[PDB]
């Protein structure tokens, strides 16, 4: 029984071993946050908000009493309308055409479980018995609105789940110009907020800020989760780092535009609100109808930033990702694009193949360029049927050439896209996004479907069924090249425009859901151009994402060091490229390049066939010393422990009894002249005793963990070291 | 020759000998922003933005070159729809009920002087050839609209003007979802950003940031300019401080809604908007009307924030404030608000009035409670008659014996305002400002009119002149005292609404601009619970505004510093209140309490009745003193030189001659064992020889500001000690 | 100056010294790839340019050179006898410092006449951000011409609007201008 | 050499710390109350800490602010002590590091320090050091070379190491001459 309501002093209490979270009813049925952290027994009204008359703060309608006010009171959600100048949770247009809305508490009910999110990805539960939860309804007598507040706590994790769903329970239809997952008011903290900026090949770099007073935003317009800035947000103690200190994360469920707004105000307090970008966002909700918003899950954690990520890893890969392939081992794959892109056909591509067997690699995936007559990016996207003068025999001849030779098929998508010349673009031109009477910006000289429209997905979804129902295809890389950048949905009356934004993103989940649903043994790896759709949305329907378009070993540790802050390393994929690398033209070793792409699920991306002799047989080492350890490295709890600012980059990986752990330690920049660094673990039982492999000399986990290591010094740039131990007897 | 066209390269290039600001038309006509800061004498296209595809950014329409692209120029402004992903400076809603609008080089004009703007304040000139004025023509073939963008430089300011008219040719009606005043983007700059945020009673605090990525918004919803953020902003080094480094000022001339927004995006450019605030802004634009923004104010330093500042001063001071008083030295004044709220009569007012005589006190202001039935604050505010009971022969009877005292009179209003308990709202409910059919929200227990509509202005403006027009007031405080929070004009369709709030603050300035304009012999302070309206566009029409209700002299210390910034100091007024101060309760000394007043226009705020003789000395010892320097300390070049948060609060005043300066320095905490501290001046000059009024003592200009004098080591907290130094011959 | 040679350790080497003794007074070499000291692998023309800062000297076996070496060093000292006398003995002037991810620095001749320009980066990004450099000890009313490319701007300019550093891929590269004041 | 001593100045210290193949960082540190010592016992003035120091606004750099700069002529041991003391007063000495010395005056006889160079810059560190640049050249190097245009020398040690004999030289010198080396 994790949710209780203590009808005496009208407070909420969510709790169980690890954390509470108090949330009360407030002067004006106004509904009140008070609490989220360590978990306690009881409360017992110490956190009532102290009254007192603030200047301009004005107060309740008919109320005399200046004392309380909804503009300095901390609570669970706002709109504007009701005397509060924060950024509002919710903001809501009448027909009278104004913005009013005033929430007051109206009921709530509690629930085994959680429920499903209508078109919407979520988290869920295997038993009823392994979470609660709460439903906090707020109505507007006036505009007969109710906005129901949803609470998940689960028994065993640090985690909140919070989304919102709104009913139009009136006579007439209203607009929601904004409606917020989540918010959360602060008293009396001095956070600093961590964020995942970043670019086209430059995802996720971790960045910390102060917060002053005013509003921090960090969101998207692209009409996707972007490469620019992830749908993630974590606050900390000044203090706090990978290893101590209090943390909480935010992580919004939801593939499209996001807002993560953090706000310090006049009076000291930290006001978050997090949701669907509301940057041309109206939705028109009609009498009767409802409207579900994405869910965002809140950790907390009481010991640095390792054990917060630690959280979100288990709550993704057990209770969000529903993949048949999520604790499966995945496969060692090598991917034409970087090695061949265009310039190919079916026998420069066998190969490869050839050489992928000889290799030990265990798949093949035949990137961009299969189809319609794709000879470069200025065509065929929209004519899903193979490409006849590449592929002479039909794309199951090749299919069937790959799994002769002992290796899985995979095959690269971007259902999303239309070209000007494609068959597709000349027999539905209108299924193209774009505002009539403007000709559309191109990017990548491509444009998007309307995938809004039923027809449009229907169009796709067909073609793709016809090449997926051979079964010959085991993995499916589906890509995503270009943000959305003119907003239309030609089928909307025009003052349904502001719903195209969304509808696309619902279009996206439902094609998607159809797809993978259809296919459980097909492994789907999503991909936007890198990563730029990287959120806990699609990880509910692909279990692994390609991320990054850069390659490099060097920068790479960046971007997968802060992908890890919210992400399972499972779901992120990386592959040893050529070197001097394509995207920055940096030198880097082959073992490095490797050690580095061990960190996700490792892949390769270069031409095998022009390898040397020594790189062959460097390849036929990575992958059986990988075959050795993926079990650990893939799935393992994830420990951060060095960040490439100190000139290391370091992580490591321990198994669920702490037998075995895998590090791996990289140095950036060498010096003439070197201070001696150690590296020490974590993770590890105090009391086993741990045998390095390579070395055979054991070391107690309380070593490992306090004395650590030296690391080897060593000339010379970018180099990696790895270890594995094992508990003996 | 302040600004030139180059046709051929297609550069504009604003310029005199301190400032040079330089954009141009780029690929697919975008207007480029290229460059603004310390003068050049010729442009040569290095600063022609560098061509690179970069991943995502999309590009022009029908356009084949990747390597440009809107998303990553820098531009001079830019709009939703047009393929840029920044938070656009203008969002427009068209019929189709799509947001999208494209923006391109249509022309441009220069035009000596610079024009009005139809019903807001600005900056002006006296004579033409002291300025010119660039207007770039932007339009969108398809809506039809037209931009003007208007960028004003005078002959010898470092400061750049900007601001925007929009026009719509086209055949039927579009909405303004947002007009910003000004976009600009800067390449490889690292810039902390400058704020002044408070809260009531706690007006505008320095506080000094890094930018990250993602987007910072300093803003206000409430209707007016605000207390808890200042409608300013600074760019500067990371090196900047008082004396020395570049700083870039940004001022917004309006008293409503603002938003200043500072984004450092994904490839380290900083893109920075300045307008009003677009929450709950719709502005409904029909065929062949214009839409004119209030403009900007950007100041370029290239020495420190004092000089910034000082340009700041000179042009609020010299080219924008109108009033016929603003070169005219400011009565030391006595209010009777703290001294004795609404417990008063026309013959206890008379025995202030009479004591302010012998103080040497110039003039007498009656505050609060004066009209209708006002015995508190929870009544007759819309009543402007006279309340009988409390002046039984009438206003114009006391107001005659002030003046017999040989004292000017000044009086009270608070015109935007009305109670449920008045006459006003008896006979015309309507005039209050609520959306139909929901309770508005109360505070301070009144109401806001409906300033849209002419009627309710006419009203007000009526009530005013039967008081004002025998020119018996030489003086006006226009309070303020809550922000508005039921946002609606009931005259208006359903689809004006979102013009509400724009539409309240030009009914404002209209009815303001005509009482003004009607009684330039009356000095007109502004208010609102203090300076809750305290910007730019307010300095057009009231000289002075009182800076915060927060009189201590210690917090008085960080709002004047913080208020300095901006604004010069004859615009703030302060006065010497009782000990313990009434909002905070601390405990200081007469002569700090009066210094501290002495940095604003001079005043009092205390029963000079229940005065000992022992202290009315006092007050006639500082009056006289001030009498002594008030031509220098009001309109003197101002110089902060330390901050309270060095425990020292310094500041000094030198006359444009620089042939006196007065300096005062306030101690804050004492220690039981202090360091030495010494004080340095500024603005002097280095070959003048100036003497210490109170020593006789001389020193050179080069002595005063190289080596300076140490501070004298007094026991006791809020110390505070005067300097007046004057140029011998 | 120092033991190492690398170019790129150098940097921070050179500009440390640069802060109290005259750049005359400082002796850098072209030395071998990869470097001895450190492992590091840089580019011959990084190598170079970064040893012109100091007093240009070689230390490697000339014998063992490839002939795209032996006229990269033909050039390299060609080009420095072109300039030596600025770079030697002009105002020194740093503009940027290694940890900003590029070390720039200039040397004008004492009647601001003739000015030389270096400009290092060190780390590439897939993504790189713009970045320009602006000069110092120029006069604001003379003008200069970029005697590589003949376009010609005022010193005021090459102050205040400074010039894109050109984006190129790679680790370790570096620019070199020369600048002089024309009639 | 010297003792200078400031009342009411926040100032940030500058040092050029390092290492054999790593000399002359520039540091940059707050100075807390205490003595801070920049020395040498090596009996030279050291890889590990150079002969100087720098005083400085918490905001003066390469362009403006204002910077005390000090240098010790000499190639023995130094120390430089930075002290806050219990008053927020901070106090400097620099001089022959006093670390095992103790000289023997006699009746009679005299002792003499090296001196210190003390620079003054009102406006960055680029003209701080632009005046030892100008004083160490122009009135402290006595060299005849000193004002010479340096030759473009090859020196043979990272080439051949002690591995080589006269011949093996020769070839090196006939590439040199091919190249334009002067030494
Ligand atoms: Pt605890
Ligand atoms: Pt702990
Ligand atoms: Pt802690
Ligand atoms: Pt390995
Ligand atoms: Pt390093
Ligand atoms: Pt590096
Ligand atoms: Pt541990
Ligand atoms: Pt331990
Ligand atoms: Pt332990
Ligand atoms: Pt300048
Ligand atoms: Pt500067
Ligand atoms: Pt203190
Ligand atoms: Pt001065
Ligand atoms: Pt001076
Ligand atoms: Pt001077
Ligand atoms: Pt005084
Ligand atoms: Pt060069
Ligand atoms: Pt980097
Ligand atoms: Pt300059
Ligand atoms: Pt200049
Ligand atoms: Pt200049
Ligand atoms: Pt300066
Ligand atoms: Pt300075």
């Amino acid at each position: 029984n994790l949710i209780k309501f203590d009808d005496q002093n009208k407070v909420f209490h969510l709790h169980n071993k690890q954390i509470s979270y108090l949330l009360s009813i407030e002067d004006g049925g106004t509904l009140s946050h008070l609490y989220f952290g360590g978990a306690v027994k009881n409360y017992n009204n110490q956190l009532k908000y102290p009254r007192l008359d603030r200047g301009f703060s004005g107060n309740l309608p008919e109320s005399l009493d200046r004392t309380f006010s909804r503009d300095s009171l901390p609570k669970e959600y706002s709109s504007a309308g009701e005397m509060d100048f924060h950024t509002p949770a919710t903001i809501v247009r009448n027909p009278d055409g104004s913005n009013a809305l005033f929430l007051a508490y109206k009921s709530y009910k509690i629930e085994d479980g959680k429920p499903d999110l209508k078109g919407l990805p979520h988290s869920w539960t295997k038993e009823d018995d392994e979470a609660q939860t709460l439903i906090v309804t707020l109505e507007d007598k006036v505009s007969k609105l109710e906005y129901d507040l949803l609470y998940t706590i689960y028994r065993d994790r640090p985690v909140i789940v919070r989304s919102v769903q709104v009913h139009n329970h009136g006579e007439e239809a209203v607009y929601l110009e904004k409606v917020a997952s989540m918010q959360m008011d602060y008293v009396d903290k001095d956070f600093e907020v961590i964020t995942l900026p970043g670019a086209h090949a430059n995802e996720r770099r971790v960045q910390r800020e102060n917060i002053g007073q005013g509003i921090k935003v960090f969101s998207s317009y692209r009409g996707t989760s972007s490469h620019q800035m992830n749908p993630f947000m974590a606050l900390v103690d000044h203090d706090t780092n990978e290893f101590m200190g209090e943390a909480y994360g935010f992580a919004l469920a939801y593939s499209g535009n996001h807002k993560f707004e953090v706000e310090r105000d006049q009076f000291g307090q930290i006001h978050v609100n997090t949701g669907i970008n509301d940057y041309n966002f109206k939705w028109k909700l009609n009498p009767n109808e409802e409207f579900q918003t994405p869910e965002v899950l809140m950790v907390y954690s009481d010991q640095g930033l390792n054990k917060m990520s630690q959280a979100f890893h288990s709550l993704i890969h057990e209770r969000i990702m529903r993949s048949k392939f999520k604790d499966q081992i995945r496969p060692v794959l090598v991917n034409n694009w970087e090695a061949t892109y265009f310039d190919f056909n079916e026998d420069k591509l066998k190969t490869i193949v050839d050489k992928a067997k000889k290799l030990g690699l265990e798949m093949f995936v035949l990137d961009d360029g299969w189809f319609g007559h794709r000879d470069d990016d200025n065509s065929s996207l929209g004519d899903w049927k193979v490409y006849k003068k590449k592929f002479p025999n039909g794309l199951g001849h090749f299919a069937d050439y790959v799994h002769e030779q002992g290796l899985k098929f995979g095959l690269w998508f971007e259902p999303e896209m239309i070209s000007y010349e494609s068959n597709l673009y000349k027999e539905h031109p209108d299924y193209l996004m774009h505002v009539p009477g403007r000709k559309p910006c191109p990017s990548r000289n491509q444009y998007v479907l309307e995938l809004g429209r039923k027809e449009v997905r229907d169009n796709i979804f067909e073609q793709m069924v016809k090449i997926l129902d051979s079964k010959k295809i085991d993995y499916i890389k589906w890509d995503m090249n270009r943000s959305l950048s003119d907003i239309y949905e030609s089928d909307l009356p025009a003052d349904q425009q502001g719903e195209a934004y969304h509808r696309y993103v619902l279009g996206y989940y439902d094609l998607l859901n159809k797809l993978v649903t259809r296919y459980p043994d097909i492994l789907f790896e999503g991909c936007s151009g890198g990563g730029g759709r990287f959120d806990v949305g699609q990880a509910y329907y692909t279990p692994q994402i390609w991320a990054s378009d850069n390659t490099d070993a060097i920068e790479r540790l960046k971007i997968q060091y802060g992908t890890s802050l919210v992400y399972p390393q499972s779901m992120m994929t990386s592959h040893v490229s050529v070197s001097p690398n394509e995207q920055n033209g940096r030198i880097t070793p082959f073992n490095t390049r490797g050690a580095v792409a061990m960190w996700g699920d490792l892949g390769y991306e270069l031409d095998l066939t022009k390898m040397s002799d020594e790189e062959s047989d460097q390849v036929v080492k990575q992958v059986t010393e990988y075959k050795k350890i993926r079990e650990v490295t893939q799935f393992g709890t994830l420990y951060r422990l060095k960040a490439s600012a100190s000139n290391q980059c370091a992580w490591m990986m321990v198994d669920s009894n702490k037998n075995e752990a895998v590090v791996t330690v990289v140095n950036v920049m060498a010096h003439a002249q070197p201070y001696c660094t150690k590296t020490k673990l974590a993770g590890l039982d105090p009391d086993k005793r741990y045998k390095n492999l390579e070395t055979d000399e054991v070391f107690g986990g309380d070593e490992l963990m306090h004395l650590g290591f030296y690391d080897p010094i060593e000339r010379g740039d970018f180099k990696a070291k790895m270890y594995h131990f094992k508990a003996i007897n």
